């Protein structure tokens, strides 16, 4: 059967657990599609390797609220790319849909949290959904079957190192 | 509204100019959770969607089928993985040892090479825990590997020594389980 993963918290690797677990799906010929939130306006070195594996990328693309600083216009972008996740999760030729950095979308009222309770509740049953974000509401938790909260024991970017691409993105 | 985001902005962008420095930095992923292993290949799979050299070495044996292996190695990402012998028993700790410390060699050359941009350390933890290799020299490694590489160390119980010397650490709690639900390991996700 297919089960609901979710990570969360605020330490690093959330989204490159979601990425190594569809690098897991895809080198045993598994077909995983892929929703991002919010990110899109820099380079995506996991977008880079897997999408020439066939993994549909459909991202938000407008970046961070704080520097957008239009609720309406994130809120529209979010609904739209909200229509291909609502599209995979209702895909039975996939095995796997990664919904990255959805939990802000729910947490900031873009996106009606009852939608995404059905549209996971109606997916094709062999279908695992992996979910990533900080500060994910408790109803998708209780649905998680699988949930790791990731602990910021420590991170580089507080002893002054900078993001880089390769590590940070 | 923008003046709140505004101040969000201000203080992303502080602690953004007080962060200045590029070099390669020690991550290690532990913790009972799920989630060690697949963020390291998601990191390694990020490295190499950038044109990064990545190598890796797996301190246990490839008998499953490997989804991330099968992915990353024709990419050129080097794998070298544990003996298939190797049984984890006090009555054959001597060759266990021995087969700890044949891979580690190439652990080691990984950790010496400057055309490497990240190497993956995947499962070391329980090495040291349990005296298969020792501490010191995975110290020492580290600490005279090239200035611009990144090193990714998994595995449940790593030893305190090799946390402080990291510069990220994120414990994975695991929060739920789909195996206490009685949920079987599936290939793709489990393995
Ligand atoms: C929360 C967070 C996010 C959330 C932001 C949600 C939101 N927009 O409201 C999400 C996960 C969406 C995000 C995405 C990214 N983020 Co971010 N994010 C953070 C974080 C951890 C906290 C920010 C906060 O609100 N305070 C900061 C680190 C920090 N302590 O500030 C990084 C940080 C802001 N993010 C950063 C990065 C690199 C990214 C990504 C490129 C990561 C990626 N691999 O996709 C994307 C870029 C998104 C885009 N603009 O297209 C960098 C930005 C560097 C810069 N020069 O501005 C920071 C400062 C982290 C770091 N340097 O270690 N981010
Ligand atoms: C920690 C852990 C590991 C550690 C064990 C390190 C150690 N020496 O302590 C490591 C990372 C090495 C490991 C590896 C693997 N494991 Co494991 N492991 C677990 C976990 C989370 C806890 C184990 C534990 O605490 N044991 C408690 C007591 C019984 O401990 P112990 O028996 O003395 O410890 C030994 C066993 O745990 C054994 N073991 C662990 N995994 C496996 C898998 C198989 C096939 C066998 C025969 C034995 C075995 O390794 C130790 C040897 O000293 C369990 C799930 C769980 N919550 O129980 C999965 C679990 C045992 N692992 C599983 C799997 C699938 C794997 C891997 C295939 C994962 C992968 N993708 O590579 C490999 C298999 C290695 C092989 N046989 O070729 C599955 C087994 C499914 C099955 N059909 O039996 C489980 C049940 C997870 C799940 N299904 O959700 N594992
Ligand atoms: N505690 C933190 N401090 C500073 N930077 C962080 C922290 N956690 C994550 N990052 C980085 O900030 C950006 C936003 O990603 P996010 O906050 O979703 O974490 P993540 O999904 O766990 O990180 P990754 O994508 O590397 O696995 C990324 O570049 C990420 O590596
Ligand atoms: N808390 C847990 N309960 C049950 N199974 C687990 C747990 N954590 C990991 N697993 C699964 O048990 C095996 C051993 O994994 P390990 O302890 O190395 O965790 P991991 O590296 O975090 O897992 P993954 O490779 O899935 O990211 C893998 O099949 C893994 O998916
Ligand atoms: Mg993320
Ligand atoms: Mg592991």
């Amino acid at each position: 059967r297919g089960i609901i993963i979710v990570f969360t918290g605020n330490g690093k690797g959330k989204t490159t657990a979601a990425f190594g677990t569809a690098a897991r799906a895809v080198g045993h010929g598994k077909n995983v599609g892929v929703v991002q939130f919010i990110k899109g306006t820099w380079p995506n070195g996991e977008r880079n390797l897997l999408e020439p594996h066939g993994v549909e990328f459909q991202v938000m693309a407008t970046g961070f609220t704080w520097e957008t600083q239009n609720r309406e216009a994130d809120t529209a972008a979010c609904m739209a790319v909200w229509q291909h996740g609502k599209r995979m999760l209702a895909d039975p030729l996939l095995d796997m849909v990664v919904l990255d950095e959805l939990t802000y979308m729910v947490a900031y009222d873009y996106l009606p949290l009852e939608e995404v309770i059905s549209a996971l509740n109606a997916r094709p049953g062999h279908q695992t959904v992996i979910i990533t974000g900080r500060g994910c509401h408790r109803d998708i938790l209780d649905l998680a079957d699988t949930v790791s909260e990731l602990r910021p024991v420590k991170h580089a970017f507080d002893a002054g190192v900078k993001a880089q691409m390769g590590i940070d993105y």
